[PDB]
This record gives C-alpha cells, structure tokens and sequence, in this order.
C-alpha cells in the first residue's frame, strides 16, 4: 500500500504546515500537523476544555462507530516551544491519503495550552519521530508511520514542503519525479527518538564551504533552521543592519535587506536554501525589522534542521530495520 496527501501552509510565512487526516467512521476530517520530531497522535475533541478550542475541528469518538476507549491510557505531553496537552485515548481507523491504520492510537486532548487554543488551524498533532518517544501510559503506543510500515510497498515517507506554496507527504514510495540530481543518504541516530543525523558543513552565499560536523534533527514539526552560534553568527554577518536581539528573542535584520543564501552538506552533496526562504517578515505589523529564519541553538540543547532547511530539499524518511534520512534538491 501506499498513501500521499497534500500539505499546506497555514500562513503567509510557512509558520507551519497542515494535511488532512481521516479519523473514524464516517469519516471525521482533521488539519493535521504532521511533526517528525514528536511521536504522538493527539487532537482537539468533545473532551477539550471549551474554553480551550478557538474555532478547531474537533473529534467526536462518539460518532465513531470504530472508536474505543484505551481503558486506563493517558498522555501529557510538553514541546520544546514551551506548549503542551494532555487527555485520555481511543483507538480508531485513521487514513492519510488512502493509507488505512486500523487501531491506531488516537489521543484525545482533555487540555491545550494557549499557543494551540490560539492557533484555529491546527487540530492536532501526528507525529513522525520515533515510537520510543511516545506518551501514552502505562502502555506505549505506536506511531501512525510504525503502524502501517509493514503494509507499505517500502519502509518510507517522504516529506517535500512547498515554500509559500503546497507540498506532499509520501508514505510506502519515493516519487522519482519530485526531485532533481540524486537522493543523497545519511546515517541516522535513533538513540534520542529522533531522526538525527551529521550535516557536513555549510556555506554562507556564495562563500567557500566549510566542513565540520553538524548533528541535528530533521524536524517538520519545528519553523526555523537552528545551528550553532558560531554558524548563525557567520550567517547574520552578511546582512547589513542584523543583530540578535535579546528582547525579540532572536537575530532581526532591516526588512530592506536582500538576503543571501545558506547551503547545508549531506555527505557530499548540498543543499541550497535560498535567501527568501530566510524572511520571517516584520517582528510586528508595520514595524521594518524583520524576523530571521535562521536562529541560534544554544538555548535549545540540538540543532534543529526545520521547515526552513527541509523545504528546500525533497527528503525521505527511510523506516528500513536500520533508518537513514535522504536528502535531494527539487
């Protein structure tokens, strides 16, 4: 088998990406964001909070004549944005592009916090990392991807984000169409429950490429590229006016900047982020300092290969009995 659906951005700035998911029977559809960095399936539902859902699609499992409660199963979980959520579990027939999961855990939110109350267009999250990472308890459940891998024609998904734009979601095949050149392969770490994985070095525009070791996580779930002060710095140097800004949180640049671009090794292969891709637009309405799409690590504790470095590439997520992450340009 095999599944693909389209993503799309819920905003004019890619702050994140949403694909349609059906859950239970009939069918009840909700905007998803798809998150490789997280290993839960959770949503807004007739159990949420009302004053915590703000304009959401919620689930009802109650009309769900494939719903079932999971007796005694709870999940709480805390991203590294400082939000949070937490509920009971039901198991029920979700589908993703024609690809069909029979039992799958779905987590059904008791409570949210502000920043997905405040955000009315996303439903929920389905994660992509690793099934380690989930939290159901006492019993841990699996990924939507774990769930259906057996079943899949090849052990992959493939995540292929549009800027300013729509893109897919692959599950069970790599579109031989949707990339230019070759798909460079990279080792991946499972040992944290992410897929983390060794860029090679970057480069700063049309500057010289530097080799050196960078490990980080491919993150759809997260907005921005996050590296190494010593890397971001190099970056922000090139755009007259920039600055980190303790107050803003983060480098700014004057919104009449052009920006430069920033390239990424895979073994030794690159990948090329263009300038654009790297504006975050004005830190406020009206005001002509401009967020930056590139931000500094250090408070982080990992690098954070997000929606600004993987919309460049076409990348797969190989699930194979050993996992690697393939990175080409498009």
């Amino acid at each position: 088998s095999t599944g693909s659906a389209t993503t799309t951005p819920i905003d004019s700035l890619d702050d994140a990406y949403i694909t349609p998911v059906q859950i239970g029977t009939p069918a009840q559809t909700l905007n998803l964001d798809f998150d490789t960095g997280s290993s839960d399936l959770w949503v807004f539902s007739s159990e949420t909070t009302a004053s915590e859902v703000d304009g959401q699609t919620i689930y009802t499992p109650s009309k769900s004549t494939t719903a079932k409660l999971l007796s005694g199963a709870t999940w709480s979980i805390s991203y590294g944005d400082g939000s949070s959520s937490s509920g009971d579990v039901y198991t029920d027939t979700v589908s993703v592009g024609g690809l069909t999961v029979t039992g799958q855990a779905v987590e059904s939110a008791k409570k949210v916090s502000s920043s997905f109350t405040e955000d009315s267009t996303i439903d929920g999250l389905l994660g992509l990392a690793f099934s380690t990472l989930n939290t159901v308890s006492p019993t841990q459940q699996k990924t939507f991807f774990d769930n259906a891998k057996a079943s899949l024609d090849s052990p992959v998904f493939t995540a292929d984000l549009g800027y300013h734009a729509p893109g897919t979601y692959n599950f069970g095949f790599i579109d031989t169409t949707a990339y230019t050149g070759s798909i460079t392969y990279t080792a991946v770490s499972t040992k944290q429950g992410f897929w983390e994985w060794t860029s090679t070095g970057y480069a700063v525009g049309s500057g010289t490429f530097k080799s050196t070791s960078i490990d980080g996580i491919a993150d759809t779930g997260t907005t921005l590229l996050y590296l190494p002060a010593t890397v971001v710095s190099a970056y922000w140097a090139q755009v007259s006016g920039a600055k980190s800004s303790s107050s803003v949180g983060g480098y700014v640049f004057p919104c009449s900047a052009t920006l430069p671009s920033f390239t990424f090794g895979v073994g030794s292969a690159r990948i090329v982020i263009p300038g654009d891709y790297i504006d975050f637009g004005p830190i406020s309405t009206g005001s002509s300092s401009c967020f930056g799409g590139i931000q500094s690590s250090a408070g982080i504790g990992i690098n954070i290969f997000g929606d600004v470095a993987l919309k460049a590439a076409f990348v797969v997520f190989n699930g194979a009995t050993t996992p690697t992450l393939g990175f080409a340009s498009k």
